[PDB]
């Protein structure tokens, strides 16, 4: 399959109807699972979900400018099971990033990196085989 | 300690930590004067120019930060730290006065210290007039704090 | 009066059976409230209720050690209101500290720092107008 | 030659008089590199040269726990350049890892993390062409 830690090039970068499509399986006893969109030295969009936080599960998302992460928005909402397979689906609107799990509307997180055009890589990371990395423009 | 009357809310001795209020907040050619002495054995110094939830300007002698002796300068919105800008030149000695001196700028906080220039620090904070109060903390017993304009 | 951001010294340190009351009144739009019980250059148990984080209230607990915050242990019970008046009880115990607000038991936090005889001082600070802090040994 | 983000397995964790070599060409323009000892949940040991960080260069050394990074130490000993090759040396040592560059002494980082066995991984990340990454006992 795909290795992990993987990386999905996006040259020309994000735009709007984009939808980057994340299929696998969890593993057993997972701890995290981090989707990292990248331009250049920053982190446009972390989506990180933890599967353990002092016994609550979470997701953590967030934007890394240079070496310093921002304002930390935190969801409970959280559709992975371990040793289960998911679906990650990203869609690009002008304003925001919106995330869906298993088929399903999960959060949004309105873009700080305004640059979309330079939103150049997907880091796909953690406790995860990866089966397909794609995406569609509509 | 704390001094009660008319004048005003119920105020804080100059003893560490202490706010020194800034009503209309900061300007251009302002000028805050702070005087004291270093503690012996001192760990940390910092001044915390403060406006709401943020901290616009932070300070920081550290005496030993792995046996190196460095100022950090940042700004603070509302619970992040932003970028960090460190500098290696250390004024301050254990058990000695010491004077430090604010100069507002249009572009810039600039800092001096017994006289002589030490660092800049450009606004990442932007409405200067909305920074209400000057936190003074740390290993320094203080002598006086105030403002006036040049 | 007492005045906020207060000292109470607690000089010989923390004990066992000890119950430190805080007693007073949250200002009108309340951004913040901080307990840090400190250690020399350490907070061995910062309290830390945030009105607003993300349009969520939550209690965030953590040590810092010199300049490290380690990790947050957060709880989203939160019984203060902006305006109204509150108490604060902190009970040690030889394993964690108990923290009850307004007489509701809130949570525990595990003794990072285990030299309690070395915590000085308690700093009460934030949006609050502080009426006393004291405590009982018993 | 090899992709980064690349993960060099460490099949029976570290041990000391472990040997680990790193070869390879730092891009043009290079902002970062980055070696992540990895174990478990956690970075045991983080080395991670800066080309500019306010106009400095700097390497920062750190260990993380869960999602917590300790105490930073920063060296500003320097020897990389962009466009040039350099090998990268980690000798593993009970009490520390020592780091050499192009075959002169760098630095060495004390353990934090004492379970040197579970050290399973190494991460190579960040602006390098990787040539190779191995190891041996000397
Ligand atoms: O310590 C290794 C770690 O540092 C992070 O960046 C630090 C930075 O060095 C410090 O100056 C700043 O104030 O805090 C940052 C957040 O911990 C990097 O983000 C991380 O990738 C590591 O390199
Ligand atoms: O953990 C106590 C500590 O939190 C700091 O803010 C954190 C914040 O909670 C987290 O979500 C963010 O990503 O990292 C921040 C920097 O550590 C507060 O700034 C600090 O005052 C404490 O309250
Ligand atoms: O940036 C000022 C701010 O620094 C915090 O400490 C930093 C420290 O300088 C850095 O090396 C480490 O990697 O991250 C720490 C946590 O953000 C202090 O804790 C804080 O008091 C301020 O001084
Ligand atoms: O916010 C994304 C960023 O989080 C870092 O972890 C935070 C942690 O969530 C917070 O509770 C603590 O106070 O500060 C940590 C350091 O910023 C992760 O380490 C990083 O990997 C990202 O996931």
């Amino acid at each position: 399959p795909l290795i992990v830690p993987y990386n999905l090039p996006l040259p020309g970068g994000v735009v709007p109807r984009m939808l980057i499509t994340i299929l696998g399986t969890v593993k057993p006893n997972a701890n995290r699972i981090a989707l990292d969109f990248q331009r250049g030295n920053d982190v446009a969009f972390h989506f990180n979900p933890r599967f353990n936080e002092n016994n609550r599960r979470v997701i953590v998302c967030n934007t890394k400018l240079d070496n310093n992460w921002g304002r930390e928005e935190r969801q409970s909402v959280f559709p992975f099971e371990s040793g289960k397979p998911f679906k990650i689906q990203v869609l690009v609107e002008p304003d925001h990033f919106k995330v869906a799990v298993n088929d399903a509307h999960l959060l949004q997180y309105n873009h700080r990196v305004k640059k979309l055009n330079e939103i150049s890589k997907l880091g796909i990371s953690g406790d995860i085989d990866l089966t397909s990395a794609s995406y569609t423009m509509i």
